[PDB]
């Protein structure tokens, strides 16, 4: 008997950051989402949990990907913006929304990580209220 000792927890593959068959565009709004919105959130005190795909193995969260089925993070968003992956600003905004919502689903009000997400979401909303064009 192996007693399943070899069945260790793993992370899923990360979201794609390039897809040659997906239509994309460089718009002023998308350039702004990278240069201003993402880059200022990236420098924030609370950016660190969100700068890369959730590493459920490192964080000892083996239930994370049992609960969260559409993972998203600012590292993925940053690469998508730099690689010119998006067609429009709303597609990128959707990824930010998924990132924040995933955090609120997996965690509970009052958790340190939720307070971090709440603060970043407030800055995000402030920065995207007005976009170029
Ligand atoms: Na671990
Ligand atoms: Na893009
Ligand atoms: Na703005």
């Amino acid at each position: 008997m192996h007693h399943h000792h070899h069945h260790m927890s793993t992370n899923p593959p990360p979201p794609e950051t390039s897809n040659p068959n997906k239509p994309k565009r460089q718009t002023n709004q998308l350039q702004y989402l990278l240069r201003v919105v993402l880059k200022t959130l990236w420098k924030h005190q609370f950016a660190w949990p969100f700068q890369q795909p959730v590493d459920a193995v490192k964080l000892n969260l083996p239930d994370y990907y049992k609960i969260i089925k559409t993972p998203m993070d600012m590292g993925t968003i940053k690469k998508r913006l730099e690689n010119n992956y998006y067609w429009n600003a709303q597609e990128c905004i959707q990824d930010f929304n998924t990132m924040f919502t995933n955090c609120y689903i997996y965690n509970k009000p009052g958790d340190d990580i939720v307070l971090m997400a709440e603060a970043l979401e407030k800055l995000f909303l402030q920065k995207i209220n007005e976009l170029p064009t």
